[PDB]
């Protein structure tokens, strides 16, 4: 049964709820974006309107074989109106083709969903700028003071400088980067790119990339291995069994691997500084764990529900413990009274 925090009061909407099966009253269900907590349900079998994104929409039609006629892209930034309701959708900052909606109900209410962002300043600049917001939806995944981490740009320019200089030390290393899910292109993108390669990888990933309107891609990634010399991998062979492994395949043309496994925020980050991380080494392979957030820091969601100003705050992350909910409460009463709404 679907959530009270995944129904928008006074349509007949839901956003990120397919896990449920039928949801009595919906006529319109939306996705935010293509990450597997979300989509959980969709399939071929799915015969109800879904409102997404373009890349959404290619992911769904392609990858999960979602009928045509059930998908229902909308341009970003652009005031559409939906089953007789006026909705506008913005971009998340987060993994690509993601969302967040604005709502504005029949009953004059504003109703924002922020799907899964990373907050930026760059939002203040947006369709929000003009107007009101009576009810947030927020993602709360890092709502706590501990949680900090770098800016992407900063975290890019490591793993860019990092991988160059040991090509450049030895020609005869391979790049590997972890993946698991969409999101965090940037971080092979930017090595294959300073290294003048493609990126190779499987089958699977690479039609998983043909769907995201990434400009020149057939100039950026390949499926033929051997012509490249940085190599996607899933998530769960990046470690020294699996990269061992893996160096076995290509054929003595490596005799060295640096591998990047990107991550979210980790307890080290309490400690050391971007420039100070050293990896796990084992003979001819090092593994470096980066911090490249696609959520926001908690001082980048406090600054934007401050400029906001909502009447009300609902979290849809961190939700099922007490402990948890209070804590969360703390800090937006704080906001407020520091701010003054
Ligand atoms: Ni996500």
């Amino acid at each position: 049964t679907c959530p009270f925090y995944k129904k928008i009061p006074g349509t007949g909407f839901t956003v990120d709820a397919f896990q449920y099966g039928v949801v009595e009253g919906c006529t319109a269900y939306f996705l935010t974006h293509f990450h597997s907590d979300h989509y959980a349900g969709l399939s071929k079998h799915f015969t109800f309107p879904v409102y997404c994104s373009e890349i959404t929409g290619n992911l769904l039609k392609n990858k999960l074989h979602v009928q045509e006629q059930y998908i229902h892209p909308l341009p970003l930034d652009t005031e559409c109106i939906v089953n007789g309701v006026k909705v506008v959708l913005l971009d998340a900052n987060h993994c690509p083709g993601a969302v967040m909606i604005l709502f504005y109900l029949p009953n004059g209410t504003v109703i924002l969903h922020t799907g899964d962002f990373r907050a930026d300043p760059s939002m203040e600049r947006s369709l929000l700028a003009d107007q009101k917001v009576h009810m947030l939806y927020l993602d709360t995944t890092y709502c706590s003071p501990e949680y900090t981490f770098p800016s992407q740009q900063e975290v890019i320019r490591f793993a860019i400088n990092t991988a160059f200089e040991a090509v450049t030390l030895n020609p005869h290393a391979l790049v590997v980067c972890g993946t698991y899910s969409i999101g965090k292109e940037k971080v092979f993108l930017a090595i294959a790119d300073v290294l003048g390669s493609k990126v190779g990888m499987s089958q699977e990933k690479y039609k998983t990339l043909q769907c995201l309107n990434i400009p020149e891609i057939n100039s950026l990634i390949t499926t033929d291995m051997c012509s490249s010399l940085v190599h996607l991998l899933p998530m769960m062979q990046i470690n020294f069994k699996g990269l061992q492994s893996h160096l076995k395949k290509c054929g003595g043309k490596y005799n060295q691997i640096l591998a990047f496994r990107p991550t979210g925020w980790t307890h080290s980050n309490k400690f050391t500084r971007i420039a100070d991380v050293i990896p796990q080494t084992k003979g001819n392979i090092s593994i470096y764990g980066i911090p490249y957030s696609e959520h926001s820091s908690y001082l980048e969601m406090k600054r934007f529900v401050q400029w906001l100003k909502p009447q009300k705050i609902i979290p849809t992350v961190n939700v099922g413990t007490w402990k948890s909910r209070s804590t969360m409460e703390k800090y937006f009463r704080e906001w407020k009274l520091e701010a003054g709404y």
